């Protein structure tokens, strides 16, 4: 029954990876939705849109690499429905960022829970893969997003209407 | 209520674009499921995997550009769940290509129905948009996929074991 | 009468093209007025002026390309007076953009009436010309003007006096 | 039973594409016959010859592209005899340009009957293919040929003996 | 009350700069009309068309630079209707060239009137501006067009049919 | 009434050259049919199609070069219908090549009967032309086609399904 390549790869880890695949695809979709909001003619912050589109494509890459890992270890990929995001209207540049921060923290939780699952099953390869490709990336993104929320807040966003405009230019422009 | 940019853009065209968006996201996911399959150690056809990963990324491109068009015309993007594919085991390179042909024919059907809806609402811009970016690329993909299916069959795939291996090298490795 | 090249080209299409030539030239003049206004020493927004000057030249190119199409199909160009813009004083950066938007949507509406006329006379060449060179340019222009209007509004133009200044630098510069 | 790739492609469109193909090939032969005539030691207008040679090759490309389309849509090509042109002797530069103008108007009318067929069958891919590669190319060509005929006439062709010689140098060379 | 930058700029010079602007724009439109006539399939003189298109764009540049001067000096631009040219059919290359000469002379006379006015108001900046960018450009244009008229005439235009054809290649190519 | 350049050019040679022109154009059409066939979605051998398309264009060039020779020698070109190929469906890679081989040998036979005719009429220039440009080209084409047919057969074409596919890649790719 098991793959000829399979070794030290617990069925709980396999299952966890397929959930994590789902989650990265979800995040990709969330970011795509945010991107689309900022491209609207009545929002119209082009570098906010471009920033989220770029983040959407990075999340897809995160999902594809986890698919590759699955196949490497001789697990089997089981896709599920990718759920629409919880809203269509993201309200403002500040709120989009706070929602991305929250998302990224959720995804980091899931990943830290995976690493623990890997640790308890004594799977150092999987521990290393997660550490090497996902954990510092997340930490870096969380810090970035926090830095963005902080600046947009101190600037008076979203009520002070120059704020999101100038941030779009100077921080995301780049 | 309506967007400041909105002109000659019927609510049914809007709704139809949002459905087409979902369908293109669906297609992308079908193609990624196939890519994952060919990457399995017990399938191990690397250019079939690369070919479908590439189709998957193209379909995501198709979705994104339909979202750009939606914003351009002043419609509002309403995302839905992306449904998983109808299976995770694609059986063989021949079968994957026949399913791909089928898929592309389904997507062309929807595009042609969208074009008809645009024509009946006298939306020449939407007609042109669909013509210019979608209909020709569909006819081209449908013809390519049919050529692939024909070759794999004439070659004796999948029962003749060298067929999928060589096709992988000569047709999909170029 | 008829031209040796004239095929499947209805005289109502021939008249409607001459009206569209006039409208494109009219839009060129409106844009030129706007550019002049932003070059005023008491208005003094250089990138707004440059922006409208560029749009004014694009409209002249649209007019010239309809003239070439008319001659191509064996129609005859008949020119009319280009009317002056409805005002001299465009009042602010926001206001000018919003008048530009209104202007582009009036042109777009005319071009869609043109396409409809060409559809009903079964002139697929004229339908394709219009789609290929006018309709998607219009849609893109309308989206851009719409974007610009929104940012200016969101910024507090015109009453927050730094709004048009910075828009002039970061978006039009 | 139908091709595995066939979708939304009516049997009458398939038939009409096969007739267009033959027409394109016929026109190529007509242009080649003209090239042959101008290369005669008793006519000897090298650039007329080269012009009609280039037109012949273009028309063959048109034919090939329609066959590509037939196969893309899952149609089946059925070739027919390419009829010889209606004469061997084309008389003059002017007369050959006039006959070329009549030929391209006849092929255009057949493309327009094809596009009205495509439209009637709700085949937007075929309609766009025809617009994109055939209809604008036909109008350009008819306009060019009309321009040539008009200059040759104004020049005094063929009775003023210098007219086709100089045209051949200045316009066609 | 007047612009912060206004100094030594009389109200009549300001009005008279607004009439000149309109004159330059009319002349642009006149040259465009002439361009369109030479692009007709029944006239078909491509270089005569290019030439007058080029003159059209120059005249518009002349209008634009006059709008610039107006703002530089603190005057206000007041645009008027641009009147259609006095005809649509320009008859021949010779006659278009003859009418182009009469047009450039009428514009020159208006510039000379404008300079007299600048002189009488002791506006040396305006006089210099007119001499530098307009007066010697006009004289060169008027000499060029006279030269074109003279050749066309000596060549037998428009009755000698080869005349406008060969002028079009040798002088205007 | 003979051409001013005609010398030592018999009217049977003149008629025979007109027949070879028709035969070369026929060969061009045959090979184009074949190309269209391999481009079918249910045949789908791209390098086969590519191969026969290049052959079709080479045959058109052979036809055009005989047309030039005819004019060179003072003969007059008389064009005939180009008959359609004897079928539409070329059944397989192997079969098409065997048909091309038979085709090339029929054209070579015609070219040898032509040479014989120019020999019997003592037309050493026509003999030389035929040899220099036709005869060794046919010999090489015939050899190449025979090589292809032999490899396809040895390979198990068309019953072994991989044969034409692999041949398409390695020999024609
Ligand atoms: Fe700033
Ligand atoms: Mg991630
Ligand atoms: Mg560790
Ligand atoms: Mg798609
Ligand atoms: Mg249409
Ligand atoms: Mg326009
Ligand atoms: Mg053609
Ligand atoms: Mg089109
Ligand atoms: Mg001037
Ligand atoms: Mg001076
Ligand atoms: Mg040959």
């Amino acid at each position: 029954s098991p793959s000829q390549v399979r070794q030290n790869y617990h069925q709980d880890a396999e299952a966890a990876i397929n959930r994590q695949i789902n989650l990265e695809l979800y995040a990709s979709y969330v970011y795509l939705s945010m991107s689309c909001y900022f491209d609207r003619d009545d929002v119209a912050l082009k570098n906010f849109a471009k920033y989220f589109l770029h983040q959407s494509h990075e999340e897809r890459e995160h999902a594809e690499k986890l698919m590759k890992l699955q196949n490497q270890r001789g697990g089997r990929i089981f896709l599920q429905d990718i759920k629409k995001p919880d809203r269509d209207d993201w309200e403002s540049g500040l709120n989009a960022m706070e929602c991305a921060l929250h998302l990224e923290k959720s995804v980091n939780q899931s990943l830290l829970e995976l690493h623990k699952l890997a640790t308890d099953k004594n799977d150092p390869h999987l521990c290393d893969f997660i550490e090497t490709y996902y954990l510092s990336e997340q930490v870096k993104s969380i810090k970035e997003l926090g830095d963005h929320v902080t600046n947009l807040r101190k600037m008076g966003a979203p009520e002070a209407g120059m704020a999101e405009y100038l941030f779009d230019k100077h921080t995301l422009g780049h």
